[PDB]
DNA sequence: CGGCTCGCGCA
DNA sequence: TGCGCGAAGCCGAT
């Protein structure tokens, strides 16, 4: 609908309805940024052709509890920049807090909205949002993919088996999507504090706080500065610094090589496309380029793709069958280990090298991206049952990392845990087929001593 | 049938 | 360190 620069194919009705006569209201979920984002273009131009104002709103869940602080001040602190810079384009932001299927209702009839419109996710419980607000309004709603540079639905119609099969169909669609993002216009026609939403949320999570022995906290929150401005500060960097050895150095955790662009992506404060745009036109190492273009493309968006296409992303049931048959033939086997959550979470292993990942993501926030296998793999030959080790793997994961909470983590996990997207190895004992990670092996291939006392 | 994002022996 | 082989089931081009 309109405009020349917009790729009808990145937009999708969920309801249809007579257009009502007020502003077009964008229920930014997952993309929170002002800068490359389809979804606020997209209502910006809607909003143009019926000559209406463009409003973001965003719904504050009760989710940030299962979460810690450290997600909470990462995502709040740049949604307060957000609201400066969306301000300066004379787009109002409303922040609600509840539910959003009644509070987005409720909005939209006070509002006197004329069309919705917002971000894609494919999580279970922003499926479960949609279709609630669908029932309580009388609008037309439209859906828009902010965060693929191929949209989701686009890249493929069923649930992709490997990368291999993947690769092909994402590249040959990289031409027609991959674009320049046009500037956002700002508003012709004019028309809860955050602070005291911080302020509450970190006094209702401070008793979950992640404490040292002597009552210190674990998370340092200087290695990542949130906000849209710094996202942008840390990509120009990777290019200009990091990129030319990424190809030969991604898998060595004691350099940081890494784009560390993961906190930033997860909560949409910088687009992924436009790491592309960036990265296309560096003059780097080609083998560098190949190898991250394959991490923030492929395996980026085949995680959306898992998720979309398998509503238990993250349950047992959605690993193959092979691999399904190969754990649960070795149920009964005896485990070398048997650990508990809060074992694991305090690192309290036998494995020096498990236990100072573990610290990493504690301290941090963001673990190596080389550790965090043999971290989740480690898990499944260290517990009970499968169930339970996919259960343990999820609760750090979305627990402590900064990018938890995210298809790459669920996507991630049923990897290592469940070979989801992967292929069946060795037969060995309580793993099975499973892709197995020795200690051994990544004495070979980084110096695990500096690893480990870099994190005690 | 070819080829997939480990360990391991060997220079 | 970098390279080639081994051990495993299966998708997808035909
Ligand atoms: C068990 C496990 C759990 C994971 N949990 C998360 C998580 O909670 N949140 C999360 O965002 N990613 C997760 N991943 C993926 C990966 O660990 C992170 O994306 C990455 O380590 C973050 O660092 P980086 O952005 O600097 O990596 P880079 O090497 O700089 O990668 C650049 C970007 O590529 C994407 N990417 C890279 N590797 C992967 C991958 N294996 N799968 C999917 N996308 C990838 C990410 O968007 C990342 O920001 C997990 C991986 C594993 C093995």
């Amino acid at each position: 609908p309109r405009g020349s620069h917009m790729n009808p194919k990145r937009i999708r009705a969920l309801k249809s309805g007579k257009q009502g006569d007020g502003p077009v209201v964008y229920w930014m979920s997952r993309d929170q940024r002002a800068e490359d984002n389809w979804a606020l273009l997209f209502s910006r131009a809607i909003a143009k052709e019926a000559n209406v104002p463009v409003v973001v709103v965003f719904c504050l869940t009760d989710e940030f509890l299962e979460a810690g602080i450290r997600q909470y001040e990462f995502m709040l602190k740049g949604l307060q920049e957000l609201e400066v810079s969306l301000s300066r384009k004379k787009i109002p932001s409303f922040f609600l807090r509840g539910d959003p299927g009644e509070k987005i209702s409720r909005f939209v009839k006070d509002y006197n909205a004329g069309t919705l419109v917002t971000d894609f996710s494919p999580l279970r419980i922003k499926n479960q949002w949609i279709e609630k607000v669908i029932s309580g309004i009388s609008i037309p709603f439209f859906e828009v993919d902010a965060h693929n540079v191929v949209p989701c639905w686009e890249a493929s119609q069923k649930h992709e088996y490997a990368a291999h099969t993947f690769r092909p169909k994402l590249y040959a669609l990289l031409p027609e999507f991959l674009e320049e993002f046009p500037e956002l216009e700002p508003n012709s026609v004019t028309p809860e504090t955050l602070s005291d939403v911080l302020e509450t949320g970190v006094k209702a999570l401070l008793p979950e706080r992640a404490l040292l022995k002597n009552k210190d906290p674990l998370f340092e929150p200087w290695h990542f500065e949130p906000g849209e401005k710094a996202a942008k500060k840390v990509m120009e960097s990777f290019i200009a610094d990091r990129l030319d050895s990424y190809g030969a150095l991604r898998n060595d955790p004691t350099k940081n090589m890494l784009s560390n662009l993961s906190p930033y992506l997860h909560f949409g404060q910088i687009s992924s496309q436009r790491v592309v745009l960036e990265v296309e036109k560096a003059e780097s190492n080609p083998g560098s380029k190949k190898a991250f273009l394959d991490e923030i493309l492929i395996w980026k968006e085949i995680s959306d793709n898992f998720c979309y296409y398998n509503p238990g992303y993250d349950g047992f049931e959605s690993f193959p069958s092979w691999a399904k048959e190969s754990l649960n033939a070795h149920r009964n086997d005896v485990r070398s280990h048997i650990y508990t959550l809060e074992e694991f979470e305090a690192g309290k292993t036998h494995d020096p090298l498990w236990n100072a990942s573990q610290m990493e993501l504690l301290s941090t926030g963001k673990m190596h991206g080389y550790t965090r296998m043999y971290w989740a793999k480690k898990i499944l030959e260290w517990s009970e049952s499968p169930e339970k080790a996919l259960e343990i793997a999820i609760c750090l994961n979305d627990r402590y990392e900064l990018d938890g909470r995210d298809p790459n983590g669920y996507a991630g996990i049923a990897w290592s845990i469940g070979g989801v997207h992967d292929r069946a190895w060795g037969e060995r004992e309580v793993t099975g087929k499973i892709r197995y990670m020795s200690y051994e092996g990544c004495k070979r291939k980084f110096d695990v001593k500096l690893y480990i006392e870099k994190y005690s």
